[PDB]
């Protein structure tokens, strides 16, 4: 079944759980177990991605939700940060701000604009820190990314902890319904 | 907008959101502020609503989501439970339970049979203990349990912490990518 999911299924996953990349404009991306980690400060933490950017690159939601936690004056570990709550339990995470420009309960539309980067906490320099999260458990970000309806096998092959096809199973009674309703 | 939301919207939050009764069977329903609460053990704390119904009365998810956590061998507090993450900030819990039928990490199918209930923990007798939740804030159940199709406003009236015309205009979006897909 997951080679053959209709385009309402794609759609409404792509809307609903994190894809894409939220910033428009970096110059590199490296994994942040191949820098000293925010909050335990040695290398190895299978912790997401950077992207190395200027400060004040606006940074973008990468899917539907809501936002469950923001810090926005502090200069220690993430630093100023948005996290934001998806369906079915995924959870991205925005860090190193200069800027939040949303609030906690805030309703967030994918693209939405989250703040502004920066280099605050333990940064490393000016650059977002990104991750995605699955009930808490950190995934590959840029199998996240890399996933898009050209590319729809991509976050499926994030397949260990994640069963895909009971979700897709959930996602098409939806689709059905407002095929009815139609 | 909240008067003339279409049948997509109100069809699509339905399936997200918890909505009716989570029990088939019950011979009473009262709130929790009314018994000595579960962990607190004195009157008057808001905190959902009690189904009083015998022993292994299966109870059933309230809308779509994931098992996020569980317990399934507890005879303190609130015994065996279920908890399931909704879309949107939302979850539902269910208490007492005489046994579980869900895993952590399983995506959930509104109407699902979760469990069967109990007297487990500091029940006060046989008795199904619900509670709907926004980020973790306590919310006033019945609304929920009353709110259906035929009545759409009834969750809509607790407003004071939600903001329910841009969680709207967020499903909007959803509806109308599927309207273009068709």
């Amino acid at each position: 079944h997951l080679d053959n999911l209709n385009l309402a299924q794609k759609h409404l996953a792509l809307m609903l759980i994190p894809n894409g990349m939220p910033i428009k404009t970096y110059s590199a991306i490296k994994p942040t177990k191949e820098r000293n980690h925010p909050i335990k400060k040695i290398k190895g933490v299978e912790s997401g991605i950077d992207f190395i950017a200027p400060l004040n690159t606006p940074v973008y939601a990468s899917a539907d939700g809501i936002v469950d936690f923001v810090k926005t004056n502090s200069n220690v570990g993430y630093g100023n940060l948005v996290r934001i709550e998806h369906a079915f339990g995924f959870s991205s995470i925005y860090t190193h701000l200069d800027h939040v420009n949303v609030q906690p309960k805030s309703f967030i539309q994918k693209g939405q604009l989250i703040g502004y980067s920066g280099k605050s906490g333990n940064s490393g320099g000016e650059k977002l820190h990104y991750e995605v999260r699955f009930l808490g458990k950190i995934l590959d970000a840029q199998k996240f990314l890399a996933w898009d309806l050209d590319h729809f096998q991509s976050a499926l092959e994030e397949n260990k902890f994640i069963e895909w096809k009971n979700l897709f199973w959930v996602l098409e009674d939806i689709v059905q319904l407002q095929e009815h309703v139609d």
